[PDB]
């Protein structure tokens, strides 16, 4: 649908030939005996006309069939990511061929494209499909737009000073967010809803060596770790 | 079958050419000396007359022999693998050609494709194989499901203090899982059903050093390995 397309008579030796848009031969379209018709959008019917020493033969009525238009490929909803994830781009329709493209010369033949990884900002951006049906029919694009969300910088780190066994162990940061991860040396992990955690001698945080934090954002999106601090938890005499 | 051929007459000078649908000329099929016929699905025949002088010869009949149809190729029952396999996939059939199809713009040419090593989550989905018999048809596709499990993060490790020589040494974690892994600083393997592993002064386990731990989780998928912890084994005055 929407392309141009040849008629063809067959070879008769010493005929002219006419083409009528329509039959009753009363308006004619041409007299070549392989003329083009152009921008067909749905099935139409020529009729043919051979003549020899001026004699015509029964009106041939010809069909040219135009294949329907093709649907849309399917892409998901507006998604989003963070620039410590990955983008996952496919497609749930069926096509002869895929034609991706994207806003770093991204792009894939395949349902199934290269899953982008370490999704940093730079791939935020508007991703596109076309696809081809295999009937030679092309469709028209649709496209997702993929939002880059990101962490924030590392925390800093502020603890107590070298802490004898006994007293409670105080850890805190000045960074801000949503949620705030302590990372204790033996990879014990615990979270907290402010700054400020407090051990106590009879947890299993209760850890001297070296420490770390990170801080969650809004949407995930968790800052790479402080530098470790070292916990020095002392003996009493 | 399914796909459209053409029909040859030989040429004589000056003739003409009728091709009919069935014997004794019943039904006129075409004027051409090399027609097409469209969808052919089985064999089928058409007969040619050609005429001279209005003296027509006698009827010719052909035959087009329309290969049979192509067998789906064969895959496996849909399978399963953890993040840490990988993905072998294969068909057990015979083609002169193999198109294979994936997630991760997997493709392959053969019946033996590249296996897919650190088969990770973003490996999952729904791998697909179309063949061509090498005489010129394709075959309907068929797929596998691949799914991906994964293992859970690595686990902490508690220990007990410095320890004298002779008394049990008793190793924890806090996580959960359907088993647990022990790995001595001499590379001793041993198992448990439970989080807490008592070893016995007489053991091969009773080993100073760093050890680690590592969790089993349904269909498998281990931890990576806790962060070693160092078990102390002391001397008595």
């Amino acid at each position: 649908t929407g392309t141009d397309a040849s008629l063809s008579a067959g070879t008769v030796s010493g005929a002219s030939y006419a083409w009528y848009t329509d039959a009753g031969t009363s308006n004619q379209f041409s007299t070549l005996q392989n003329p083009t018709v152009n921008n067909l959008t749905n099935d139409s019917t020529f009729y043919l006309l051979v003549t020899v020493n001026g004699c015509p033969s029964a009106l041939d009525s010809t069909t040219v069939v135009v294949y329907p238009l093709t649907p849309s490929p399917s892409l998901p909803a507006d998604f989003a990511v963070c620039e410590g994830d990955d983008i996952a781009l496919s497609t749930s329709t069926v096509a002869s061929s895929y034609d991706w493209s994207g806003p770093n010369g991204f792009t894939s033949n395949a349902q199934n494209p290269v899953v982008i990884t370490n999704a940093t900002g730079s791939n935020a951006g508007v991703y596109t499909l076309s696809i081809v049906d295999g009937n030679g029919c092309s469709s028209a694009d649709t496209s997702v737009q993929v939002t880059v969300n990101a962490a924030p910088a590392q925390p800093s780190m502020t603890t107590n000073s070298p802490i004898c066994n006994g007293a409670d162990l105080v850890m805190s940061t000045s960074a801000t967010g949503n949620s705030y991860i302590w990372r204790a040396p033996n990879g014990a992990d615990t979270t907290t809803a402010s700054s400020t955690l407090t051990i106590v001698p009879t947890s299993s945080l209760y850890q001297s060596g070296n420490w770390t934090l990170s801080v969650v954002n809004a949407a995930g999106c968790v800052s790479p770790a402080s530098i470790a601090s070292a916990v020095e938890i002392n003996s009493i005499p």
